[PDB]
């Protein structure tokens, strides 16, 4: 009998992957009506992750769950496009073509961290005697939000309303108003990369032309758009999650304040502990796989769960103690394999240098709520919806 994942499990994920963690490696699950395989401890996640019969292939994926559901019917509108020709839905060796040209693109990695240093500065000096602040719409959304923006050549007028899209169509939940949502985006950026076509600046779009082979307006389009929104939302979920337990455990703060030694390895116990990514890109099988030593079929959707993997009392001790001092080396927070986050080495700098900053400038800071009075959205992101703190 296939277990049935609920509103409870989006919310509060960890006890049922410890729940299911001790059964066996691997679970055969139901999340969004689907029949999944559900990958928990730690080696199987590793492994499950570097084997090729786990295959992105959103084409086959979106038939065979609709199928689930019964309803078996093309003109692939911009934003359809646009959701779907990003690395993360490919394999190799297609996948391998990607790679090499997006990391092709050039000395803009030095000179990111004075712009987060100056942008952290900026949304930092504007929230001071205000009080109580929603840290979340306040610092976390609005930094990522300018960093990778500022790389991409988005517009500094034309950045926030991209932010509002973003958030949309991670709320959205109907194929109609993503695939409507996405439409919009996808012709401004398109335009933005013409403009940049005849106009190369010092900016990720312009070399991402510039980049033998080239990265045709699908995949430009596609690119953009993925590594616009992947380090938007996720990242500053990654602040929010991480302040929580910086302002739910108050004694690490403390050692956090006097001795930004424990910055570097904090950031890897915030990963390790609520990632903003608890799950895997969904991946079917195009042959029969032995994962975690559970033979998974042909034609069957596996997920890993990079939540419970990093929660595994083999792999970690006490896992699910929030310890800033812990060999934490060996999360699977941002990936293995081929895929893999390219833009880890970002979400790390973002974080290490906005925790430091807020401690710095706020040494009050704490939660002006009741933890209770805090509440988790619907999303397999792991988000917040909001965080009081009361600066002082
Ligand atoms: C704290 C922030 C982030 C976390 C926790 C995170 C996590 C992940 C994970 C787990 C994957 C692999 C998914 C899978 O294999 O199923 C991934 C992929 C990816 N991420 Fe991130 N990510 C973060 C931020 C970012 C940022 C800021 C960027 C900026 C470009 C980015 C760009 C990418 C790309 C391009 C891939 C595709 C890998 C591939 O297909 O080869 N991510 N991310």
């Amino acid at each position: 009998t296939p277990e049935v994942l609920g509103e409870d499990f989006i919310r509060d994920p960890y006890p049922v992957y410890a729940r299911l963690r001790e059964r066996a490696p691997v679970a055969h699950v139901v999340l969004g009506g689907a029949p999944m395989w559900l990958v928990l401890r730690h080696e199987a996640a590793r492994a499950a992750l570097t084997d090729p019969g786990l295959h992105k292939d959103p084409e086959r994926c979106a038939r065979l769950a609709a199928r689930h559901a019964g309803v078996d019917p093309a003109e692939k509108s911009p934003g359809q496009r646009m959701l779907v020709e990003h690395m993360l839905g490919m394999d190799p060796p297609h996948h391998t073509r990607l790679r090499k040209l997006v990391a092709k693109a050039a000395r803009q990695i030095q000179a990111l961290r004075p712009r987060i240093e100056h942008t952290v500065g900026a949304l930092l000096d504007g929230i001071a005697g205000q009080g109580e602040v929603d840290l979340l719409k306040a610092f976390a959304f609005p930094l990522p939000l300018t960093v990778i923006s500022e790389m991409i050549g988005v517009p500094q007028a034309d950045q926030a309303a991209f932010g509002a899209w973003s958030n949309a169509l991670t709320v959205a939940v109907q194929p109609q108003e993503m695939h409507g949502i996405a439409d919009r985006m996808a012709e401004y950026l398109t335009g933005l990369i013409a403009a940049k076509r005849a106009a190369p600046d010092d900016d990720l779009i312009s070399g991402l032309i510039q980049a033998e082979d080239r990265l045709s307006e699908n995949e430009l389009v596609s690119m953009v758009f993925q590594l616009l929104v992947a380090g938007y939302e996720t990242t500053a979920h990654l602040i929010g999650n991480g302040m929580l337990a910086l302002l739910r455990h108050p004694d690490q703060l403390a050692a956090l304040r006097a001795d930004r030694s424990l910055l570097r390895g904090a950031v890897e116990e915030i990963s390790r502990y609520d990632n903003s990514l608890h799950l895997n890109t969904l991946s079917v099988t195009s042959e029969p796989v032995r994962i975690g030593g559970v033979r998974i079929p042909a034609d069957a959707f596996v997920i890993v769960s990079l939540g419970a993997a990093n929660h595994d009392p083999e792999r970690f001790e006490d896992p699910e103690r929030f310890d800033i001092r812990r060999e934490a080396g060996g999360h699977l927070a941002f990936g293995h394999g081929i895929h893999h986050c390219m833009g880890a080495p970002l979400a790390r700098l973002q974080t290490e240098i906005a925790v430091g900053a807020l401690l710095d400038r706020f040494p009050r800071i704490e939660l002006a709520v009741a933890p209770a009075e805090l509440r988790r959205e619907m999303n397999l992101t792991r988000g917040l919806e909001s965080l009081p703190v009361r600066l002082g």
